[PDB]
């Protein structure tokens, strides 16, 4: 299909059309990417992911169409920990994408510890929420912040973020065919905003059809990375 | 989701979420229900479906919602003779549904003939579009080319008087109001002549929660090809 949308309110239970991966799952009306205790706390050492089931169709070469699309969620991060870690990220890339080996802490669940910094051997756009250590994160900036990955976790641009304990952030990722802009517009529920955007042609960094979806992890240091809601639309435009 | 729509304003060859069933395929940018030959001539003894991968989320027991959905799409019938067979339908069923054995011809590819007439033995709904075109071997229905909707028989339960016209595209428009449960039915040609019909029906006790929508067709002895030509879908789960 040329254009294609979905909503997601809430997220009961009774799923048809979401792929699971690691340690994801629909807890309380909203989707847990990372595993937590029968209380409900955040454990050490998980990785999990979702990815809607229908392939988007990003750009098609015969037409030199590229698509138009809208990416809303939100998502609230919890912890007894004073450092909570590692973060959630929404992503895009190839339909048989797989949680790499090795992949959990820092690296989101989205990249593979040998080529984790080779935009070579990597296909995947991705927008980080990180809230974790120079000594580890070599990569990240001395700070919480929200990162745009293209094919490496060494962002290609960040901005400074807050973390703020149980309080949901409401994201809005958009991109622009006509301007090859991908913008990133985050809120708090007081108005607190963050803005970043960084201009890229999709068609040289991933396939025609592509998942989206969510990621996120937690390595020694832990929290709940809690999907709330999440509509998409995507139409392929002419440029 | 509570919310879905998609759009095909034509179909290219590389797809990936449509789920192809008998010799349904994409050919010239539209899809071809039934086989043809390599002059691109209809051939008889042939049955096609294909339906949306992605599962609708039709209704809800828990929140007591119901979906309210609008299907737009437009086919065109073509036959070396003046008249063809069997017809096309777009219909609605459980997510596993497959083409029934020995369901060819009058069956349309969507009921079995043992049950074909059987309400309890079949969970679908349906709006064909009938154009043979033969009362001797398709007993049921009225003797004319018709629109017919369809709840788990063959037997329509409403018919309208429809023309069928050799090579020209019919614009349909099918809608379901949860809040009427009406299933609305438009269908219209290029010069304007329309042909409407419409049947209450609550979908709740005739299919399961979660859906798969899509289209079939078929051809016995007498053929014509089936092209699907574009097509649109959109339901969001309301509060009843
Ligand atoms: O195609 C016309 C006609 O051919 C045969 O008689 C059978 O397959 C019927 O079901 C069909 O209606
Ligand atoms: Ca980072
Ligand atoms: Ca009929
Ligand atoms: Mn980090
Ligand atoms: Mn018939």
């Amino acid at each position: 299909q040329d254009s294609l949308s979905f909503g997601f309110p809430t997220f009961p239970s009774d799923q048809k059309n979401l792929i699971f991966q690691g340690d994801a799952q629909i807890k309380n009306n909203a989707v847990q990417l990372t595993k937590t205790d029968s209380n409900g706390n955040p454990v050490a050492s998980t990785v999990g992911r979702i990815l809607f089931s229908a392939q988007v169709h990003l750009w098609e070469k015969s037409s030199s169409r590229v698509a138009n699309f809208q990416s809303q969620f939100s998502f609230s991060l919890k912890s007894p920990l004073s450092n909570g870690a590692d973060g959630i990220a929404f992503f895009i890339a190839p339909p048989d994408t797989t949680i790499p080996s090795g992949s959990g802490g820092g690296l989101l669940g989205l990249f593979a510890p040998g080529t984790a910094q080779n935009t070579s051997a990597n296909q995947v756009i991705a927008v980080e929420f990180d809230t974790f250590a120079q000594d580890s994160n070599t990569w990240d900036p001395n700070y919480p912040h929200i990162g745009i990955d293209v094919n490496s976790i060494r962002s290609v641009k960040t901005v400074k973020w807050d973390r703020r304990d149980g309080q949901s952030l409401n994201v809005l990722v958009t991109f622009n065919p006509s301007t090859r802009n991908l913008d990133v517009v985050a809120t708090y529920s007081d108005g607190t905003r963050y803005e970043v955007s960084y201009e890229v042609d999709v068609r040289s960094v991933l396939p025609e059809w592509v998942r989206v979806g969510f990621s996120a992890a937690s390595g020694e240091q832990y929290q709940t990375h809690t999907l709330e809601s999440w509509s998409f639309t995507s139409t392929l435009l002419y440029t």
